[PDB]
């Protein structure tokens, strides 16, 4: 049927969950308390958090360098680049 929240909405669900993981190993933190809308600043991701987790992203989700990662918002934008590059 029609499209909610949006078109192929499920298929960043899919890839969401193994970067919450992968943000999780990187950070420390529970799996349980990352999610898609969560800011990066909330989970401290500085310089050398964000090279670590360019590294992890491209060994468990999909190829991605840390200038990405900069440019990042929150996880639901992170996503919209790694399920596009599979
Ligand atoms: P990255 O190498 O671009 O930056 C690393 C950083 C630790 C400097 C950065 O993530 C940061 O927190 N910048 C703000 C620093 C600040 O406002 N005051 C100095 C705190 S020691």
């Amino acid at each position: 049927g029609p499209g909610s929240a949006a078109a192929d909405d499920g298929r960043r669900a899919e890839l969401a969950d193994r970067v919450s993981r992968t943000v999780a190993d990187t950070i420390g933190r529970p799996a349980g308390s990352i999610g898609g809308h969560t800011s990066l600043e909330s989970m401290g991701l500085d310089s050398v958090m964000i090279r670590a987790l360019a590294s992890r992203l491209s060994a468990e989700v999909a190829p991605v360098g840390p200038e990405m990662l900069f440019g990042l918002r929150d996880l639901d934008e992170l996503v919209d680049h790694l399920v596009a590059a599979r």
